């Protein structure tokens, strides 16, 4: 029936020491779930004669970087459609000598029940990949090379659907090269006015913490971190590519995610401990809780939770007389906002599962959860002395890009002021420092404007030429 492991791989027998299936569930359910297996049965079973197998398909191209690289899968794709026929049979080698046609049983069989089944289940692996993955082939053309001679040499009546589509969206995929960005936009309510503040409108030279509005502020900051959030494809998080050797080449909006949490969570520490004046001090910490106010409102609990990192950091916390003078209902509002947090995020989830849409979720658990499974679970299964690709791993990291995903869908009713964007891309509160040292800068700060217990308070000048009065967090209505 099947080829010989002689001149093909991918019919090589179950065992063991090559496939390892989930038996929590499944009881004959068709599909079994593999656990861990070679990357061959892998494949194997990505491609599998019996079943087309999507969810699997969609797991494994989410996360095949971490055990194999596109060049190393586009040939093994290429090697599972490439499946040696069976030679005739002695009778039909009799027919062919004779110069009849031969019966040719078993191959009509194999050929129908066997051959086209992988070969047309290749051709949807390659068509998802180039659908919901094509940065492979961006980011090297030698396999779009490679993907294109393959697809533009495959013969068939049964076939030409499958190359129709994979060519129609590599070519769709081509003109995306040099256009980019455009607005589409799931906005339903009206949108409110711009409110401005001490910053004359375009006026970007005054631009500060104090002197934009905070809610104009909180909702630009929001407008750009759901942008950012949006950006962040499932494959830049798997093996955790932010922290390895190529992180600025594979992780690109990922990266930008993290660069911007931490540039905005360092600049308001910075904006805090850097107003040497108590008084002044205390209108720069009220400022950014109404700010925590406004991001609570619009359901960016990313930008909440920004705060609780600012105003929780060694610099921030410590600062007891600054924040004896914020009154009971801001500390009522950062704790609140601490207990999002508590408990494993307990509080979090259960708000983020009853509020409605727009929001942008708060970006930093998925990525310790996804440390936490990196650091917990092994690469490699052994069995028998083999060692097996362990999948199960790669499907919980999956699993978590997908509750990242779906809440990718849905931008907000909010008008975008161009310059503020503009301003809060461009924060760089450490400068020419590192993070580490900044933050020992900014502790050493902490201790100069309010020092430790037995040495007293000095007083400090002011540095605000102007109004520290908020103008609040009810808008212009
Ligand atoms: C509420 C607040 C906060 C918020 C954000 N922090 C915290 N708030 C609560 C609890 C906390 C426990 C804790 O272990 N931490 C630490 C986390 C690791 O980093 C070092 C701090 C921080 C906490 C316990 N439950 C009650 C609420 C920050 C500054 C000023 C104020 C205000 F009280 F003045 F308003």
């Amino acid at each position: 029936r099947l080829p010989s492991a002689d001149v093909y791989r991918f019919a090589e027998p179950d065992s063991e020491e090559n496939i390892i299936f989930e038996e929590n569930m499944q009881p004959k359910a068709g599909i079994p779930i593999i656990k861990a297996g070679t990357v061959i049965k892998l494949i194997e079973r990505l491609t599998y004669h019996m079943y087309a197998d999507p969810n699997f398909v969609r797991t494994f191209l989410t996360t095949y970087r971490s055990f194999c690289k596109p060049q190393e899968l586009l040939s093994l794709i290429i090697e599972r459609f490439e499946i040696p026929e069976p030679e005739p049979t002695e009778a039909d080698r009799i027919a062919i000598e004779n110069g009849d046609q031969p019966l040719s049983a078993e191959l009509k069989r194999f050929r129908k029940e066997y051959i086209q089944p992988v070969q047309l289940r290749v051709l949807n692996v390659c068509r998802h990949w180039v659908e919901h993955h094509f940065y492979d082939f961006e980011r090297d053309a030698y396999l779009l090379q490679r993907m294109e001679e393959f697809i533009g040499t495959v013969r068939g009546k049964a076939m030409k659907k499958w190359v129709e589509s994979i060519t129609k969206i590599i070519q769709r995929k081509k003109i995306a090269r040099d256009n980019g960005p455009g607005h589409n936009i799931t906005f339903q309510s009206s949108p409110p006015t711009v409110e401005w503040h001490i910053s004359r409108p375009g006026h970007i030279e005054t631009f500060d913490l104090l002197t934009l509005h905070p809610i104009e502020i909180a909702r630009q900051l929001t407008l750009l971190e759901s942008d950012l959030y949006r950006a962040v494809q499932p494959s830049e998080l798997v093996g955790s590519v932010w922290t390895k050797e190529d992180k600025e080449i594979n992780s690109p909006n990922l990266l930008k995610m993290i660069r911007h949490t931490t540039n905005l969570t360092l600049w308001f520490e910075k904006c805090i401990v850097e107003t040497e004046n108590l008084e002044e001090r205390v209108a720069v910490v009220s400022r950014i809780i109404e700010i925590l106010q406004v991001f609570q409102e619009l359901n960016n609990f990313n930008g909440v939770l920004e705060v609780v990192s600012a105003m929780n950091s060694s610099p921030v916390y410590r600062l007891d007389h600054t924040f004896e003078q914020i009154p009971s209902r801001q500390k009522k509002i950062l704790e609140e906002a601490h207990e999002l947090s508590e408990d494993h995020y307990k509080k979090y989830l259960a708000k983020l599962r009853s509020i409605n849409p727009p929001c942008v979720p708060f970006f930093g658990i998925y990525l310790t959860n996804i440390l936490k499974t990196e650091e917990g679970n092994p690469e490699v299964l052994k069995r028998h002395g083999k060692e097996l690709i362990n999948f199960s791993k790669r499907r919980k990291v999956a699993e978590i890009t997908g509750e990242i995903q779906q809440y990718q869908n849905q931008p907000y009713c909010l008008r975008v002021e161009s310059d503020i964007k503009r301003f809060f891309e461009n924060l760089n509160p450490m400068g020419n420092s590192m993070e580490k040292e900044f933050t020992d800068y900014l502790f050493n700060k902490s201790l100069e404007i309010e020092p430790r217990n037995p040495k007293p308070l000095p007083r400090f000048p002011k540095k605000y030429s102007y109004p520290l009065k908020s103008p609040g967090v009810r808008p212009s209505n």
